[PDB]
């Protein structure tokens, strides 16, 4: 079927050369010399695109466009006109024109416009697929040369870039090559963490910023500027690719000043990593210095009940002079309440908000059929996250902060990974106990938890952390475990997805 | 701050007129005569936009664009070139060029391109705001004059048009004016239905197409064309504005041929409206002719178990000779199974698929908190619907149908409305009730004490139906305050509103 063009111009007779040109290229052109007759044709037929002149004796192009868009708002409209006035450009852009071509127009300019507005999705698919075909071997060589935490950050950024570009391609071979590069990257990263993690605790060790350093190394310098009040947001369980998915939404309100990828401590779980952010201490030092607040895995109830108390203690230890408030948002109603009353906080130096909803979406993928239909794969997960963020009380809180001239600091405690591969053992990405059987190739084994700043019941206590996209399955119910936990979002172990996470500073626009 | 343009061309000397033109207009132009140096400038400085020539002795425009997009993918890239190289327009479009201007270029064509790529958001917001300021009074006058079901369809289309444009706007005053017009429209529509609905059942009545007419009046003509096999999709509970939210997604696969608004029967609920689609009979006639299949509200278990049987019987009654199959998808796994095995249906004349949306009314507090975070208001609801459609097995089924050359028919049984105002009932979270001893606020509901007159069943002559008007929800007196706090701002159906009742029927040809 030929592409059907409706061309409205009072001088459509003088445009015969253009018409013959497009008919040679397999376009069907229907001509009209006035807006009113063009509207009648547009109502009766299903054109693929309309060309409009601006200056016509009866209805103008923009008047014709208004009527046509009201009737069928999905059909692309191009203005083709002698008018060079900026006010007409702005009126046409503001009316959602697809393109605006100034006469005299090269017939190939029109052809470009037809291809760009009707065939761009297929052309982007074809071009992206061939770009990755020509790039993927270079990405395998770059992966092979990684030999520092900074190279790991750079390589992760490269994989995220290609993951987002390839998400809608059709070529399964190329899709599986990207999936094989992600598996190899996580396998190498797993080995890197296993070999370096304990050494990173040595005096004057060369190490990335981690959970227990985050507040002192990256938040306090922004506080000491005393330039604007700071809204410090921890979005629980946010992956780097989720941050990338709503980067352009945020930029409507906030201009990115600084981006520091940083490393979650082990295990990559709220009770350890998120408490470490707020305390500025490793879990073992939280147990030693704050026994009234620190809870081990075995103890009852909430594991992050005391973040305000950890934070106030850390602020005092650092000798800061600030007015500071902490909020934990656990549902829509709480978020909406804080958004509507945020102005109360205008005289704070620091407002800290923990927002738990993504964590809720991440285990809702397995448990609620609603979220399961909405988040079947990583593309669907980022899509649902973006829809969430754009319509969330959290973005209303951020817009309120913007109007009050707050600096925005946005971060997370850890990410999550879509687990594929069972690993037998006697949380599905770390386990702690005094008797444990495991596949040693699959896990990072820590026989002496105190050497990596974790608590131990006794000298027999071990930690086990899953690597790659492994999930720790009990032998007891192995087949049912595999069937239930396959393709779910888990955290606690080692992967780029769980461990390398954004720290972002923005100025209000 | 001036807009910062990076212009990469090996003959930036020949472009001086363009640069002076743009500098007069408050643009700051930084020139570079080769890709390598341009990349270094792009890394060090913060450009708003980049202009690239394709044909250069070193790195090409497209090679330069690849390096720059990798570093800062948000910055628009415009190609300004003359080339004789084959397929360069296609290669540049596929590389996500923002625009492609063929030399020699009118300097005003470049200026257009700058405004379109950097100012379009702000200009659409300003124009939408000013146009609605000029339009809203006209919409109030039109609402005042509505006096036919056809006028109601036209007014609804106008409100939908403006609702979609205004959703991303700053001006609270204009947002509240639109919200007040929607409230008034539903109030008047409620009175209109209350006055006219019973007359629509008279012999030879003037009435819109309804649930029980849909298959015979709108689907059979497409079947009798005997042109292509038909995929007939009923999306459960779909609003007009939800169809609008994914219209441009489905156009990648299917070209819209015909769009007919039609009217759900009362109640606007699956058990009545959706069974009527498949049976071609009103619920009362389903009870009379198919007592083995029809279930009343009082009976246990599924209310839509027999749609395949109702449809096969209707097809036989109409004397159609077709190979036809029915599928009801109630979860991800079912949808994925049908998408992955759709080619098995290649020899069918008709494939009917019921595709359930997400449950908007969970009895579990934790699940309702998730739905409210994702769909607190109409904009959030359309956003979630678009994310759903783009990532659903339903779109995979539609793409499979397209590759087999199926015609697509897309419709729904009824919409849903965001409920705001409690209305007490005595004697299910839907906007209708049926009972023999109902207490209700009569001002809030359309009351039908003779259900058989509107093709509904009655247990006995004490049986009544009540249908909520406006944005009312029917609240139980038992635990009233907790009920109100839970169901406030939820998407419900069963009653009278433009959202529940006036719904799309769409016919598409495969691309
Ligand atoms: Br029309
Ligand atoms: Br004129
Ligand atoms: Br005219
Ligand atoms: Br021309
Ligand atoms: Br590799
Ligand atoms: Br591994
Ligand atoms: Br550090
Ligand atoms: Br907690
Ligand atoms: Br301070
Ligand atoms: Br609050
Ligand atoms: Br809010
Ligand atoms: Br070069
Ligand atoms: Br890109
Ligand atoms: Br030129
Ligand atoms: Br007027
Ligand atoms: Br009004
Ligand atoms: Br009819
Ligand atoms: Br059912
Ligand atoms: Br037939
Ligand atoms: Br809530
Ligand atoms: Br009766
Ligand atoms: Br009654
Ligand atoms: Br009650
Ligand atoms: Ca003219
Ligand atoms: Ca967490
Ligand atoms: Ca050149
Ligand atoms: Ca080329
Ligand atoms: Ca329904
Ligand atoms: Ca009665």
């Amino acid at each position: 079927d030929k592409i059907r063009i409706l061309w409205v111009d009072d001088e459509i007779d003088l445009l015969k050369p253009h018409i013959l040109f497009l008919e040679k290229k397999n376009y069907e052109v229907t001509t009209s010399n006035n807006g009113l007759d063009a509207i009648a044709l547009f109502e009766e037929e299903n054109f693929d695109i309309v060309f409009l002149d601006e200056n016509m004796p009866g209805m103008s192009g923009l008047e014709t466009l208004s009527e046509m868009k009201e009737k069928k708002s999905a059909i692309p409209m191009i203005m083709i006109t002698k008018s060079e006035e900026e006010y007409i450009m702005e009126e046409a852009i503001g009316s959602k024109i697809a393109d605006y071509l100034i006469k005299p127009v090269n017939p190939n300019q029109i052809l470009l416009s037809l291809k760009k507005n009707l065939d761009d999705s297929r052309l982007i698919t074809e071009k992206t697929t061939l770009d990755y075909q020509k790039e993927f071997r270079k990405i395998s060589m770059e992966l092979a040369m990684v030999n520092s935490y900074e190279d790991w950050v750079e390589l992760y950024k490269k994989l995220l870039f290609w993951e987002l570009k390839l998400e809608d391609i059709n070529d399964q071979a190329m899709i599986e090559i990207l999936e094989s590069q992600k598996v190899e990257a996580n396998s190498q990263f797993g080995k890197y963490i296993e070999r370096n993690y304990e050494d990173w605790f040595a005096p004057k060790a060369d190490k990335p910023i981690q959970s227990h350093n985050l507040f002192k190394e990256l938040v306090v310098p922004e506080i000491k500027k005393k330039d604007k009040p700071i809204l410090f947001v921890v979005i629980d369980n946010l992956r780097y690719d989720q941050w990338k998915s709503f980067e352009t939404v945020i930029s409507n309100y906030y201009k990115l000043e600084k981006e520091v990828p940083y490393f979650s401590i082990l295990p990559t779980a709220t009770q350890y990593a998120r408490n470490a952010i707020f305390s500025g201490l490793m879990p073992l030092d939280m147990e030693k210095q704050f026994p009234q607040y620190w809870k081990n895995d075995v103890e009852d109830g909430g594991k992050n009940l005391y973040e305000a108390e950890f934070l106030s203690a850390q602020i005092k230890r650092l000798g800061l002079n600030i007015k500071e408030d902490y909020f934990k948002i656990t549902n829509y109603a709480g978020g909406k309440k804080l958004a509507e009353n945020f102005k109360a906080l205008k005289g704070n130096d620091l407002v800290t908000v923990v927002y738990n909803f993504v964590d809720m979406l991440s285990h809702a993928k397995t448990e609620m059929e609603v979220v399961k239909e909405l988040a079947s794969d990583d593309k669907a997960y980022r899509s649902l996250t973006l829809s969430w963020f754009k319509n969330s009380p959290l973005l209303e809180i951020i817009q309120q902060a913007q109007l009050l001239g707050f600096k925005l600091i946005l971060t997370t405690d850890h990410g999550t990974i879509n687990v594929k591969n069972p690993s037998k053992v006697v949380n599905l990405r770390y386990k702690t106990g005094r008797s444990l059987t495991y596949e040693q190739k699959d896990v990072y084994v820590v026989k002496e938890p105190k050497t990596i700043g974790l608590p131990a019941i006794n000298m027999s206590s071990s930690f086990i952390f899953a690597k790659n996209d492994f999930f720790l399955a009990y032998v007891n119910n192995y087949n049912h475990y595999v069937s239930y936990y396959k393709n779910t979002y888990q955290h606690g172990g080692i992967s780029l997805e769980e461990m390398i996470i954004p720290f972002l500073v923005f100025n209000p626009k």
